[PDB]
């Protein structure tokens, strides 16, 4: 008997690329690449 | 007997490239890319 | 029997990329990717 | 004054993907992609 | 006076994403992606 | 006065992504990828 209670809001389980989750300030610069040569932020 | 409870639904998995979720104050330079040479942002 | 109680509580994760989690105060420079070689923030 | 000397390598920069180069044996599963999900090679 | 000699050319710039160089035996299973979530090779 | 006499040695590579290097017997399996999650090589 497999019982699985997943009462969550989500289908990922490997890769999970976002930035911020629940509030900040500011975004001066906000990057998440991998392998990502060159970037310039103010 | 498998019982799988997934009170969400089904899809978005494995890679998840995605910016935010909930809510920020500004996004001066929010980039999410793989392999990306070359972004400027003032 | 197999009972997995899992009410939002997804802990065991495979790759978790993400910035911040509850609330900073600026992100001058907010950068997550691996081999990532470049970036330059005001 | 600015003597530049290249007598090759004016096509190709930044990013360069191909694969192989001069010559190999057998390609049974020659891939080059980034973010590819999915392949299957006998 | 700026003198750049460079007989060469093609080798490398920024990113070089290529698999091989000069010869190899048997290729069974080359791959070369970041990023890349699902592959198999007999 | 500058003189950068480069017939085969160059040192701006950044980044070289690639297998093998001079010849190897048999490839069963080879693979180069930043955050690579799942291959199966027989």
């Amino acid at each position: 008997d497999a019982e699985f209670r997943h009462d969550s809001g989500y289908e990922v389980h490997h890769q999970k690329l976002v930035f911020f989750a629940e509030d900040v300030g500011s975004n001066k610069g906000a990057i998440i690449g991998l392998m990502v040569g060159g970037v310039v932020i103010a």
